[PDB]
């Protein structure tokens, strides 16, 4: 009587559940969002607003069963009451407060979620002063990928603002995540594996930036280099992508391909790309909340004389052909190449980052996610395109990451100016 529905997991959900169970305490698939709040936040109203969201999106009411079943299932419960943990730190010094919040975050990363019982999202709000809070939200990506949180946040603050202004509100209908599970039933899984097998046919593997990789200190030492593409170049880069009927994300991947081709002295190269995973065939798939995005390999072939606009065309065409097959987990993709480390770095172009009316201001919005690659090129749109190189400094020197920034900037400039010359003529 408490169960609304039950259905199988997507292949990607199944993979996450498998590794989540096998690796407790390691922060797998956990996203931690920290918002510093200055103003008259009403936590009771925020909690009421979040419970409307719980009712709206089935994934928040979902738990998972793996024991004593032939195959894992996800169970949608009819009603789950969400509670924000309120913690009063107003009796502590600023130093004591920061230590308490860091303590919470580190224990929360280790705690993770019991996916057979917990709501796979939690929130704690720390009161530091009268109108001063820190809001830490944790979520598991088996119910909600990182590009979905903006959808939920928009709904959350529409409801909050309506209750604050004491006026009626509505939210538009949304299709249930089960509709995506139903679409997966109609897909030929062996045909999708064959797509990836043929795409990666005869690829010889690649250690990216092999001559720059250190092998000394143990573990991951996370560092980042942030920089912006100047406005004039950003405008021209955007106009170029549009004029070739492609996206900024594809254009950035094309620039990176040129850079990698030089370091690898090769015209056959690969890197990971985060793809949307939302099949256009599915009605209103744009507005669904759940797990969709995936890291898939991009394999780029640079022939003699190939131009930037040629590359844009190559990549844009492959994006379209890959769309029906983006649900295949990378483990299964890379098994079709007999190459467990086919890719070793990724490009992530996030159109609406969380980092980038309510009675309060949000400041220093920060997102934590476990890093799985020693190098990550991350970009987001803006008047100046935002670019971040997030890397493992135990593997790559800061000076090398600074060189990559320099080369990326001059490559973008040169490719904008001569998109119809061979990319081999660019100087890096």
């Amino acid at each position: 009587d408490q169960v609304q529905d039950m259905y199988y997991l997507s292949p990607m959900q199944e993979g996450m559940l498998f590794h989540a169970i096998l690796n407790p305490g390691q922060s797998f698939y956990l996203e931690q969002i920290t918002m510093k709040v200055k103003g008259s936040l009403n936590i009771k109203c925020l909690e009421e607003s979040m419970n409307v969201i719980m009712d709206r999106y089935d994934v928040f009411r979902t738990v998972f069963i793996h024991e004593k079943v032939k195959r894992p299932v996800q169970v949608v419960l009819k009603k789950r009451q969400f509670q924000i943990e309120e913690i009063d730190l107003t009796h502590l010094t600023g130093s004591e407060q920061t230590a308490k919040i860091n303590e919470y975050k580190e224990q929360d990363k280790i705690r993770g979620f019991d996916l057979t019982r917990d709501i796979p999202m939690r929130a704690a709000i720390f009161k530091k002063a009268e109108e001063s809070f820190e809001w830490v939200t944790s979520v598991h990506h088996i119910i909600l990928d990182g590009w979905c949180i903006g959808i939920v946040v928009q709904d959350l603050f529409k409801v909050y603002n309506a209750l604050r202004e004491q006026k009626p509100y509505s939210l538009p209908p949304v299709k249930p995540y089960k509709d995506y599970i139903k679409w997966l039933e109609k897909q030929d899984k062996q045909a999708s594996l064959r797509y990836w097998r043929e795409y990666l046919e005869d690829f010889e593997g690649q250690t990216t930036f092999a001559e720059q990789r250190k092998k000394q200190k143990d573990g991951y030492e996370p560092k980042e280099l942030l920089f912006s593409l100047p406005e004039a170049e950003t405008k021209a880069f955007t106009e170029l992508a549009k004029s070739q009927h492609t996206t900024l994300s594809t254009a950035l991947q094309a620039v990176w391909s040129v850079l990698i081709s030089r370091y690898q002295q090769s015209g056959d190269l690969a890197f990971g790309t985060v793809v949307s995973g939302r099949p256009a065939e599915i009605k209103g798939v744009e507005h669904m909340v759940g797990l969709f995005i995936n890291v898939v390999p991009r394999r780029v072939k640079l022939s003699e004389g190939i131009t930037f606009n040629d590359l844009l065309k190559q990549l844009q065409e492959q994006s379209l052909q890959s769309e029906p097959h983006q649900y295949v987990p990378l483990y299964d993709i890379q098994s079709q190449a007999d190459q467990p480390k086919l890719i070793d770095h990724i490009i992530v172009f996030e159109n609406y980052p969380l980092q980038d009316e309510n009675g309060f201001d949000m400041v220093d919005v920060h997102v934590f996610e476990k890093s799985n690659y020693d190098l990550n090129l991350m970009a987001s749109p803006g008047d100046e395109m935002l670019i971040k190189l997030a890397y493992n400094e135990n593997v790559f020197d800061e000076a090398f990451i600074l060189r990559l920034k320099s080369q990326l900037l001059t490559a973008i400039q040169q490719l904008i100016q001569n998109p119809d010359q061979p990319v081999s003529t660019i100087n890096i």
